[PDB]
């Protein structure tokens, strides 16, 4: 099921789906893993929203246990690049790379419902072939885990090493938790 | 696909009693069908942030973060979300059933309400194992303090009583203070 | 396909407009809450105006049977009940629920009652509490269908331990339904 | 892919008062005629309905809630036969308004008794054995009233497979007339 | 493959009177340990049995076949726990004569209550349910008689999953003592 | 779900801004979409840039050379940004945009290799598939060398295995002009 | 296949498997993947050599990436009960519960093989089902690395602390690293 | 069972001939039963050679070395004869037999190539298994060099991608001694 | 089962004392290597009497093949090939490579030549190296041919471009075989 809303017009009636028309408040949905398509889909509702008013806010909802990094920095990239501020509202879970687009979001905006979690993680991967081939893979690797780890450092505002430490293994943080690490500014209970 | 539908000049029942300001929140909790309750509730507030929301909840449970981004999502909006309780609420269900507005939270009078604990499952090194242990007795915790917030009932009662599958009829779930009231008739 | 009628609706959405809703097949959580919907825009659109429930089902899921049976008893109209081909299980109890006076079958539809089906899988504690749990619904389901039929549970508990077939003839002597309709 | 004309084929037909019954019977596409019926009548309850059968069969008590819905209605139900009519798709080809049966000249009819199965105690293995013979006996006595053969010769031609031509149909009563050209 | 002597491996150990319980208790494997049983009594039914005991659990009645043999026959049958003994390998283990019931160092023991599974008609459910019930109740007194704790001890500590050390199987009373070398 | 605006849907209001995206794995039916998109764009207006935004791991090296031979052809500069990453295949589109408009985004990643393939059969059936493959892979190397201005005997030694390039050596190669962080 | 070989007696011959053959010279093979079944097999040939003659050596040939360690426990507490020493020798590689049986042998009977490899790790599990239980599982997978860690220490004569440090993350070592970490004693390369 | 007297099959019967078979994929559980003969071979005569037919496209290298330390450690020399192909471990443990005792047939094939190898995980356990397969790509590069004569550095180059020898080119290359066509 | 003889022997065993292999069904280095085992048996047993290898093969594996090819070259003993049923692809190969003299049809065994069959996937680079192996192995195996046959090699290369099948008349011409056993 996706609900449809019946708008009336001089030559009868038009139909808007929920999402549609909630992009019309600004709204984009980030739900799910996160993978080129899906991913593809977020950076183009960012495109169009600019072009509609390049200087009113974009709000991001992420509920999202992570996904493909790559997939996931075609969102990063799109935001940053983008005149409108992106701010990111965290719904039920932003796990891996959901954590790493909500704290990419613009400082002062970076928004944790009460009981959504936050979990960080390093990259995980994985290569079979030739040794010469798994030394390559594993080198990339090492390069993209360095950069994941300058940039969640350049949004949180800790030291690179501490983010290292932290992200060796699964580091779970409640909404309070993602305020104090510097993942997220604010919590939102009521309007 | 779009059932019991007409065309605009696909339009069907669920789009028509969404104008009414009604979401049915139907079958296993999950990510998508939970996107799609909060979506409704956002829309449903732009509309009109000061008359009531009414949630039909017929649900075994399921993914308990897919469950919380409606619950957060409740308490957020301006309105009131009303919930009524169709055929089951139970697990997820239950919970945010018991998450309404007070005053408002309804079973239908062959209802039938069940609570309990948390589920999991790690598989990995003993040091994951022992992080994903800490988190679910986080969650444990955090679940036991709002199901006694919305319930009045003391966290150690709750803990207790959630330890082992509890099934409550409509009589019971009102005692409980699960739900407010029972609609038999009009 | 649905096919389409312009006035642009669906069969069933211009059956609706008859006050008209149909319960078929398996008894699950999504047919059960469209057949609910349907109830209540119809209560909206005219709460004193009957709706006509054709039920061609086996049964299935008691909880999502009830999610029906409670919209029925809740909504002001009169939900007259029609048996098309067959009411089994979940689906006989539907038909008997029906406003008293107003359930039908038709001469060669066939209906069918019996006791709960259920199953779990764990720790003898919980096999316990699931034991309680499924008594408790076969107990309140015997209640109601004595409510309805006006028969006394003792009877209703002994005829539903095992299968019990009834033809049109005998769900009217049974109380299941109270008339037969063959023509206009 | 249906094709369109504002309409699509199906449904323009549907506005001719046709409806067609085709494949396997089974609970969903036999309420979706059933309730094409009920839409007819009460756009016209007078005129003649027409529908269209190529059928192997399937559910009894599926094509028994088209049979009751074409017997309840007050416009008379014209059967046609298309490609084939076989068990509960002869059944409700044999149901239509007398007069109105149809078959085309190469349509195949085919009558046998009722298929079963059940699996568990002897108790409820007897239970279901006496319900199926009450519906055998129930699908003779219909036979025999809309072919106006006696209930002993439908029983005893139905016990296996027996396969008709479309004279064959009209000479047993399933059908009254064949349709070559218009 | 196993290894032959001039009998296979396990047949010349069972001149020394042991017998292996391995893996899964089920029908066919604890039918071997029961027939290995009543040839060594038949062999002699005055000398001692070993049972080496590295099992997870498995089929209650399967494990109730070696549990009546071993009361059954003359011999003491002792019980040595190697690897581990969980829920009817530890039943089976406290179920060794008196005196003779072994955990080595790093051997592991737990507990817990009967798993069970019906589906069909609600009469038949309420049939199934009164026998787990009965069955739980017998294996928690059988408990109580073996390690001398409490019935209502027994329950409590069986209610979910409770595992033991070798050390911790001694002061439990499900094993009398351990052998290092 | 795609969503709808006043009606098109995103997509094809994005085609208003001269906007096209390559997005997964370079097959045929996806690759036909972006070059009828192409051809579309220049119909409307044959002087305008065209925008290609690329996010693929490549594929077929035939589908995405009907887009290759589609961006040459048409009057229009397409200018190609790389968004979250361009390999393989990815990477020669993203290197075949029009000279001064090849962009990469801060953190997209790079990759380029050897081409890949696979036959079974009769021996004379596997000279003649080995010697298609070899003449395919000097033509891609010619195109690559082209396009980045090094010479083909280096395009050769770097692409014999896996090579990965950031976004700043990705300009410094020569598969991309300049960098957009901030519009 | 296994190999058979033909002794002759009084009344013509018999025959032994190359396995059975070589258990008569006191050698027993653990070989892939440590499971209750496989290493019931170990147990039983240790106490039939320990019957034959309770005072000669016993020669235990490992080549296994490791297994159950309950399995494996079996094993290690045989050796230990046993009267005769247990010389363990590593073929081709012994990883895991394989390094563990490894190290457990008799002192100065402990024995590499030139181009073996020994790998060390933490213990692996996974439960699903109920918080209460899976807290439950959680505490018992503590206990029984800290016990693994105590008997590596005890048998390696290295530290707790420094084998647990070690043993958080995959550690391979060369036969001459296994000499120097203390795993086995000596390498044997020509007899 | 296979081609046998009940007193018994081909390759027992060989076995009293100082013979062993290694054929097919090398794997821990064929593997032990190679060292195993050889155990036995040595209790029975350590002074007379063993006899080791190779027939093999490889396998699991630490399977492999389990044969390799074996084949040195006892005192019988191994003598290795290539039938049909010895490639990736199987050239190895051809190579490894006693100087002068390696023996190709006329029409055998050899083909060696670096070490094959996978893991997934995250990162920081991607770099330990990665320097694994490092070093024992370097200790098997080591031991052919040995076994050949050849330096390390022209079995590193050659052994990148896949290298095939005739019988001819393993006597030139020191993989085998000499070749074996009439007795 | 295979049955067994006492003097106790397998068919096969008992076979092999009248110095008789059987080379039946798909050429792999398994089946292959019990057949070079059996030829180093007959020849420790007594290098200087004949060795009757029975092909009925559709071929397989070239290398296990020539497993056997070399074995039959290097030990004392000449081996005799007879044609059962058929041999193609590989199993001709190693009929025709019997001793000179000494290959044999049966009236009804159907013989079939062709080139190799090969597969890789994987870089170009690596797909060059494979195509230029399987080239080598396409040239030595036509030059082996065009030994035992004394056609030439530029006959053998046309005749194998296709699948080429001969009768028992056929192949004594083609040089494959030398004579056709139809009595004893
Ligand atoms: C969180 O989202 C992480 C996992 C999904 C839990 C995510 O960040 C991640 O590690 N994704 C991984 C990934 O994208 N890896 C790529 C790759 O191997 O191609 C590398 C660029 C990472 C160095 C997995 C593969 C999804
Ligand atoms: C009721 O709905 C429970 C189950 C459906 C029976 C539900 O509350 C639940 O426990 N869900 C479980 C869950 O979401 N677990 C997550 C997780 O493992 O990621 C943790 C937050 C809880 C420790 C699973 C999804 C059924
Ligand atoms: C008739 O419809 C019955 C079956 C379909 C034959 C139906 O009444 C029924 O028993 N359904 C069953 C069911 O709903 N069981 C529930 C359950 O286990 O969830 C028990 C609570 C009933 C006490 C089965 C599960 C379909
Ligand atoms: C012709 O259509 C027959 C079969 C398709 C061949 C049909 O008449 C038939 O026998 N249907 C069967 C059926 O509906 N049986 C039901 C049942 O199993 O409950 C009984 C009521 C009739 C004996 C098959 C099983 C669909
Ligand atoms: C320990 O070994 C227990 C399980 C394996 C964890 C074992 O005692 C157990 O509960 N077995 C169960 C069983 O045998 N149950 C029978 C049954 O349901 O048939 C009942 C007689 C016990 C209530 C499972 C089924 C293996
Ligand atoms: C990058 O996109 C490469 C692969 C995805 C790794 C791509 O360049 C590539 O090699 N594609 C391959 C291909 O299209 N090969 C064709 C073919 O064999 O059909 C030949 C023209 C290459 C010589 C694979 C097969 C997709
Ligand atoms: C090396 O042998 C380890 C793995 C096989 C790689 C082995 O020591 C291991 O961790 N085994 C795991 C194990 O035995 N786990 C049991 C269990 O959870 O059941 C616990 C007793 C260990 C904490 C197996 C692979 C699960
Ligand atoms: C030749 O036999 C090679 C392959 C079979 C083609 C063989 O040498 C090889 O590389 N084997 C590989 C292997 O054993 N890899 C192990 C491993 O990943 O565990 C590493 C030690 C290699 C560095 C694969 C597994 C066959
Ligand atoms: C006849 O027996 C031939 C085929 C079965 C038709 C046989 O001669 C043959 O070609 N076998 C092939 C083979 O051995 N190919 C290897 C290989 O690809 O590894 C190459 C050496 C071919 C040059 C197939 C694979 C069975």
């Amino acid at each position: 099921l996706v609900p449809m809303v019946v708008e009336q017009t001089t030559r009868g009636e038009r139909s808007y789906d929920i999402y549609s028309r909630l992009l019309k408040e600004r709204i984009i949905f980030l739900t799910g893993q996160v993978e080129d398509h899906m991913a593809n889909l977020v950076a183009a509702q960012m495109l169009f929203l600019e072009a509609e008013n390049p200087e009113k806010d974009i709000f991001l909802y992420i509920n999202s246990p992570g996904g493909v990094i790559t997939a996931g920095m075609s969102i990063y990239d799109t935001m940053q690049f983008i005149k409108p501020d992106v701010s990111t509202i965290c719904m039920g879970q932003a796990c891996s790379m959901g954590a790493f687009l909500l704290t990419a979001g613009a400082k002062g905006k970076r928004i944790c419902l009460p009981n959504s979690r936050v979990m960080i993680h390093q990259p995980l991967g994985g290569f079979q072939g030739q040794a010469t081939d798994i030394e390559i893979h594993a080198q990339e690797i090492l390069k993209v885990k360095s950069r994941m780890n300058e940039l969640m450092a350049k949004h949180t505002g800790r030291p690179i090493e501490e983010i290292a430490k932290d992200t060796e293994r699964d580091r779970f943080l409640s909404a309070d938790e993602a305020v104090e690490y510097g993942l997220v500014d604010k919590i939102f209970t009521h309007r």
